[PDB]
C-alpha cells in the first residue's frame, strides 16, 4: 500500500477491505502475512563469516587434489590393460564427490541459520492493533502485524510500522521522528491525504513511521506498509556494514582451528615420505614421479578426511536452538555472544523483592485446639500451599490434605478471616493474574478462605474473574458484618461486629470477630473454642498456644503470625461508643480464642531449589535488598542462602556497615558476602568490582536507571521483563517474569550449549584421528594399502558432514551442574579427554586393520587365507617361501579394503552414538534422544550399501560387496567401541570429577 500518503483514509480502508470498527480478520492476516511477510528486516546482507582457518585450507586441498586425478592418468593413460575403469574414472569421482561434501556442506550451513530465524521472536515493538476476534485492543508482537490491519497509539508508544492515520483521538497528536528526520521537536499529524506522491516524509504530515515514537496524543491508523517495505526498513538494510570483536571461546576455537591444521599438515605430508619405498614399484605404472602423485592424492586426501568440518555451522546451530530453549523459559538472550559466557557465571547477584521472592502475602501455616479435657492440650496444625494471591492451593495437615470443612474449627477461623478484613481479590483479565485489592497482609487471609472454601462450593466451573472472591462471598451471604471497630497501636488488633444476614431481628447471632497480634489477643480471652464447643482460658492451653507462635515466629520459616478470636457475647451496639480507638480495646474482651495463621513473603516458585542448584555448581547466590540486616539474614535462611543455623555474622552486610569498612574489609567482604540490605544505589557497581577483583563471571540482576552502571559492569546484566526500557539495554538478557529461577535455568542451558559443542569436536576429533591411525598403521607394521584416494573422500562425506551436523540436535546434557562453573583459563581439551580421543580413534584405526588383517589372515570361513607374512606381500612373486593356493594378485583383492572401509563407517557410528552426552550411558539417554542422528547415520548406512550392492559402482569404488557373515563381522568388530568408551564415560562419571 505504498503511497499511502497520497490517498484518503477510503481509499487505504478498501485497498485492505478492512472496517475501522473491528480491524481485520484471521484469514486476513493469514493472507497478508504471507502476501508481506512478518514485520522485521531480514539479514540478507554479510554479517557472519567461517571463523575457521582450515575450512578454506581444504577447500583448496580438494582442489588441487583434483589437479592430480587430471595429471596422474594423462601423463599416462595407458597401462598394459588399457585401463581398469577403477582408475579412469578417478578424476570423475573425486569431482562427483566434491559435489557431495557441498550439497552437505551447505545442508547444515542451512540449518545454521535457519535456527538463527527461530531466535526473531525476542524483544518487539508489540505494537496495539484491532481485528475482527475481538472487539478491545490487542497487545500483539511487532512482527506478527500486517499491513493492512488497525493500529492505535497513545502517548509513548514506539510506532510499529509506517501508519497512515486514521483517526486522531486525542485534541493534537505530535510525534517524535527525530530518528529519521532532521526533525529535533515533535511535528504534528493530521488524518488527511497529501496528494503529491512524491513528497519528502517531513511533509507526509499524515504518516507516521516505523521505529518512531509519539511526543504526545492518541490516535488510530491503518499500517501503509511493514518490514523492509517501511521508510526506516529502506534505511536500514541500505546500511553500512557491521564488524565486530571476538569472543574468548572463539579466540580458544581459533587457536584449535591452528593446532589441527598444523598437525594435519604435518601427518599426512609424513605419508608422502613414509611411502617413498612405493614411488617406483610397479602397480604405479612403474615409474617414479607417477607414485609421487599417487601417495599424493591419499595424503591430500587423509587431510580432507581428518579436517573436522562443520564447527562453525554447528556451534552456531546448539547456540541457536538453545537460546530457543532458553525463551522457552524466560530468559531472553539479547547477545548471542554473551550465552558463551553464561556458563562461566560464578555469581548472581540477586534482588530479592520480586525476584527471589513472591512480594505477594501468603498464609501458609495455621492452627486450632483439638483436646484439652486433660489439662494438657493438643492443636490441629495445617499447613498451605501456594504462594501468591491466587486462589490455586491447598489445605494440609502431616503433609496430607483435607477438606477444610471436616473440621468445625477452621469454618470459624475462615469466618473470621473472611469478616474481619478490608481487602479483596481482583483478576486482571488484562495481566492474566490475581491482584490484591488494599493491604495484603489483609488480602492473604482473603485467599486463605479461598484455598480453605470450607462450605465446598464449586468453583472449577467458575471465571478467574468468578474464583476472585467465590468462598468469601458465600461467607458475607451468612453473616452481616454491621460495624467495624478500626485498628489502634494500643491493643494492636481490629474486629467487627456482625449478626446473621437477612434475620429480621436483634439480639440473637450476634458476634464479634477479633483478629490481632497474638499476646493481648490472647489475654483477653477468657474461653477457648475447641471442636464447636468452648472450655474456659486455663492457664496451662495459653502457654500451649504461645509457644507454637514461638515455633512459629522464631523457626527457619520465621511467619509473622495473627491471633483470630471472637466476642460470643458482645455488648449492644446501643451501649457502645464509635469514634474513639480508646474504648475499643474494651469492648474487644472476653474473648474466645478460635486459632492462629502463620504468613510471610514465600520464595518465587523453583527459587528455592534453583539456589540449591547453584550450590551444587559452585555459583555464588549473593542477595541484595532493601530489608534490615536481621529480617534480610532471615529471609536468606528461610530460602536456602544460609543453613537454618549457619553462622553468617560475617556475610551479611548493611550499606552502612559497608562503607563503614575499609577498602581491604570491603573487597574481602565481597569474596564472602552472601546478603546485602539497604544498600545505596551505588553500591552494587562497588560489589562487582570488588566481585571482578577475585576474577568472578558475574551476574547482576537490576530493573531501573539506578543499575545502568552495575548493570553494564557486570559480566552479564541481567534486567527484569518488568523493569525500565533503560534497564533492559544495559542488560545481556531480560527475565520475563523477574524469577531468579530463571537465570539459574539459563546459566544451566549455557553449560549444554556448550557441552553439546564438545560432543561434537569430540566425535570428529576422535572418530578422524582413528582414520589418520589406520592409513598409519598399515604404512607401519607394512601391509597391504587399506584405502585409496575416493574410499577416503567417501569416509568423510559419510561420517563428517552429515551424522556430525546431526548432533547440533543433540538435547540438554545431565548432571551438568555438578561441576564448577567454567574458567576462561582453562583449555578447550582436558589432558584426559584429550586421552579419550586417541583412546577411541586408536582403537578404530585398528579395528579397521584388523578387519582386513582378518579378511587376508584366516578367517572362520574366508575367500582367501595367508599369514602374518602379509607384512611382506610385496615381495611376493611366487619366490617359493610363503606360497600355498595363493597368488600375488590376491593383495589387491577388492574385499579386504572393503571389509576396511566398511568397518571405518559403521564403527564412526557406532561411535557418533557416543556423541550424544558427554559423560552420559546409552542407558540413561538412549540413541533415539536425538532422531535426526538415527536418520543421518541411516541415511548414510544405506549410501554405503548403496555403492556395496549396486553394481555399477562398487567396481569404481574398488569394493566387493560383502554377505551377511562379511557384515556380522564389519558389526562385532565396530560395535565393541560403545563398549570401550562407555567405560570411559563411567570412569569420568565416577572417578575423576567425583
Ligand atoms: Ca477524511
Ligand atoms: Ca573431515
Ligand atoms: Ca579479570
Ligand atoms: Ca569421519
Ligand atoms: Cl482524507
Ligand atoms: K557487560
Amino acid at each position: 500500500m505504498e503511497a499511502a500518503h497520497s490517498k484518503s483514509t477510503e481509499e487505504c480502508l478498501a485497498y485492505f477491505g478492512v472496517s475501522e470498527t473491528t480491524g481485520l480478520t484471521p484469514d486476513q492476516v493469514k493472507r497478508h502475512l504471507e502476501k508481506y511477510g512478518h514485520n522485521e528486516l531480514p539479514a540478507e546482507e554479510g554479517k557472519s563469516l567461517w571463523e575457521l582457518v582450515i575450512e578454506q585450507f581444504e577447500d583448496l586441498l580438494v582442489r588441487i587434489l583434483l589437479l592430480a586425478a587430471c595429471i596422474s592418468f594423462v601423463l599416462a593413460w595407458f597401462e598394459e590393460g588399457e585401463e581398469t575403469i577403477t582408475a579412469f574414472v578417478e578424476p570423475f569421482v573425486i569431482l562427483l564427490i566434491l559435489i557431495a561434501n557441498a550439497i552437505v556442506g551447505v545442508w547444515q550451513e542451512r540449518n545454521a541459520e535457519n535456527a538463527i530465524e527461530a531466535l526473531k521472536e525476542y524483544e518487539p515493538e508489540m505494537g496495539k492493533v484491532y481485528r475482527a476476534d475481538r472487539k478491545s485492543v490487542q497487545r500483539i508482537k511487532a512482527r506478527d502485524i500486517v499491513p493492512g490491519d488497525i493500529v492505535e497509539v497513545a502517548v509513548g508508544d514506539k510506532v510499529p510500522a509506517d501508519i497512515r492515520i486514521l483517526s486522531i483521538k486525542s485534541t493534537t497528536l505530535r510525534v517524535d521522528q527525530s530518528i529519521l528526520t532532521g526533525e529535533s521537536v515533535s511535528v504534528i499529524k493530521h488524518t488527511e491525504p497529501v496528494p503529491d506522491p512524491r513528497a519528502v516524509n517531513q511533509d507526509k504530515k499524515n504518516m507516521l513511521f516505523s521505529g518512531t515514537n509519539i511526543a504526545a496524543g492518541k490516535a488510530l491508523g491503518i499500517v501503509a506498509t511493514t518490514g523492509v517495505s517501511t521508510e526506516i526498513g529502506k534505511i536500514r538494510d541500505q546500511m553500512a556494514a557491521t564488524e565486530q570483536d571476538k569472543t574468548p571461546l572463539q579466540q580458544k576455537l581459533d587457536e584449535f582451528g591452528e593446532q589441527l591444521s598444523k598437525v594435519i599438515s604435518l601427518i599426512c605430508v609424513a605419508v608422502w615420505l613414509i611411502n617413498i619405498g612405493h614411488f617406483n614399484d610397479p602397480v604405479h605404472g612403474g615409474s617414479w614421479i607417477r607414485g609421487a602423485i599417487y601417495y599424493f592424492k591419499i595424503a591430500v586426501a587423509l587431510a580432507v578426511a581428518a579436517i573436522p568440518e562443520g564447527l562453525p555451522a554447528v556451534i552456531t546451530t546448539c547456540l541457536a536452538l538453545g537460546t530457543r530453549r532458553m525463551a522457552k523459559k524466560n530468559a531472553i538472550v539479547r547477545s548471542l555472544p554473551s550465552v558463551e559466557t553464561l556458563g562461566c557465571t560464578s555469581v548472581i547477584c540477586s534482588d530479592k523483592t520480586g525476584t527471589l521472592t513472591t512480594n505477594q502475602m501468603s498464609v501458609c501455616k495455621m492452627f486450632i485446639i483439638d483436646k484439652v479435657d486433660g489439662d494438657f492440650c493438643s492443636l490441629n496444625e495445617f499447613s498451605i500451599t501456594g504462594s501468591t494471591y491466587a486462589p490455586e492451593g491447598e489445605v494440609l495437615k502431616n503433609d496430607k490434605p483435607i477438606r477444610s470443612g471436616q473440621f468445625d474449627g477452621l469454618v470459624e477461623l475462615a469466618t473470621i478471616c473472611a469478616l474481619c478484613n478490608d481487602s479483596s481479590l481482583d483478576f486482571n483479565e488484562t495481566k492474566g493474574v490475581y491482584e490484591k485489592v488494599g493491604e495484603a497482609t489483609e488480602t492473604a487471609l482473603t485467599t486463605l478462605v479461598e484455598k480453605m472454601n470450607v462450605f465446598n462450593t464449586e468453583v472449577r466451573n467458575l471465571s478467574k474473574v468468578e474464583r476472585a472472591n467465590a468462598c468469601n462471598s458465600v461467607i458475607r451471604q451468612l453473616m452481616k458484618k454491621e460495624f467495624t471497630l478500626e485498628f489502634s497501636r494500643d491493643r494492636k488488633s481490629m474486629s467487627v461486629y456482625c449478626s446473621p444476614a437477612k434475620s429480621s431481628r436483634a439480639a440473637v447471632g450476634n458476634k464479634m470477630f477479633v483478629k490481632g497480634a497474638p499476646e493481648g489477643v490472647i489475654d483477653r480471652c477468657n474461653y477457648v473454642r475447641v471442636g464447636t464447643t468452648r472450655v474456659p482460658m486455663t492457664g496451662p492451653v495459653k502457654e500451649k498456644i504461645l509457644s507454637v507462635i514461638k515455633e512459629w515466629g522464631t523457626g527457619r520459616d520465621t511467619l509473622r503470625c495473627l491471633a483470630l478470636a471472637t466476642r460470643d457475647t458482645p455488648p449492644k451496639r446501643e451501649e457502645m461508643v464509635l469514634d474513639d480507638s480508646s474504648r475499643f480495646m474494651e469492648y474487644e474482651t472476653d474473648l474466645t480464642f478460635v486459632g492462629v495463621v502463620g504468613m510471610l513473603d514465600p520464595p518465587r516458585k523453583e527459587v528455592m531449589g534453583s539456589i540449591q542448584l547453584c550450590r551444587d555448581a559452585g555459583i555464588r547466590v549473593i542477595m541484595i535488598t532493601g530489608d534490615n540486616k536481621g529480617t534480610a539474614i532471615a529471609i536468606c535462611r528461610r530460602i536456602g542462602i544460609f543453613g537454618e543455623n549457619e553462622e553468617v555474622a560475617d556475610r551479611a552486610y548493611t550499606g552502612r556497615e559497608f562503607d563503614d569498612l575499609p577498602l581491604a574489609e570491603q573487597r574481602e567482604a565481597c569474596r564472602r558476602a552472601c546478603c546485602f540490605a539497604r544498600v545505596e544505589p551505588s553500591h552494587k557497581s562497588k560489589i562487582v568490582e570488588y566481585l571482578q577483583s577475585y576474577d568472578e563471571i558475574t551476574a547482576m540482576t537490576g530493573d531501573g536507571v539506578n543499575d545502568a552502571p552495575a548493570l553494564k559492569k557486570a559480566e552479564i546484566g541481567i534486567a527484569m521483563g518488568s523493569g525500565t526500557a533503560v534497564a533492559k539495554t544495559a542488560s545481556e538478557m531480560v527475565l520475563a517474569d523477574d524469577n531468579f529461577s530463571t537465570i539459574v535455568a539459563a546459566v544451566e542451558e549455557g553449560r549444554a550449549i556448550y557441552n553439546n559443542m564438545k560432543q561434537f569436536i569430540r566425535y570428529l576429533i576422535s572418530s578422524n584421528v582413528g582414520e589418520v591411525v589406520c592409513i598409519f598403521l598399515t604404512a607401519a607394521l607394512g601391509l597391504p594399502e587399506a584405502l585409496i584416494p575416493v574410499q577416503l573422500l567417501w569416509v568423510n562425506l559419510v561420517t563428517d558432514g552429515l551424522p556430525a551436523t546431526a548432533l547440533g540436535f543433540n538435547p540438554p546434557d545431565l548432571d551438568i551442574m555438578d561441576r564448577p562453573p567454567r574458567s576462561p583459563k582453562e583449555p578447550l581439551i582436558s589432558g584426559w579427554l584429550f586421552f579419550r580421543y586417541m583412546a577411541i580413534g586408536g582403537y578404530v584405526g585398528a579395528a579397521t586393520v584388523g578387519a582386513a588383517a582378518w579378511w587376508f589372515m584366516y578367517a572362520e570361513d574366508g575367500p582367501g587365507v595367508t599369514y602374518h607374512q602379509l607384512t611382506h606381500f610385496m615381495q611376493c612373486t611366487e619366490d617359493h617361501p610363503h606360497f600355498e593356493g595363493l597368488d600375488c594378485e590376491i593383495f589387491e583383492a577388492p574385499e579386504p579394503m572393503t571389509m576396511a572401509l566398511s568397518v571405518l563407517v559403521t564403527i564412526e557410528m557406532c561411535n557418533a552414538l557416543n556423541s550424544l552426552s558427554e559423560n552420559q550411558s546409552l542407558m540413561r539417554m538412549p540413541p533415539w534422544v536425538n532422531i535426526w542422528l538415527l536418520g543421518s547415520i541411516c541415511l548414510s548406512m544405506s549410501l554405503h550399501f548403496l555403492i556395496l550392492y549396486v553394481d555399477p559402482l562398487p567396481m569404481i569404488f574398488k569394493l566387493k560387496a560383502l554377505d551377511l557373515t562379511q557384515w556380522l563381522m564389519v558389526l562385532k568388530i565396530s560395535l565393541p567401541v560403545i563398549g570401550l568408551d562407555e567405560i570411559l564415560k563411567f570412569i569420568a562419571r565416577n572417578y575423576l570429577e567425583g
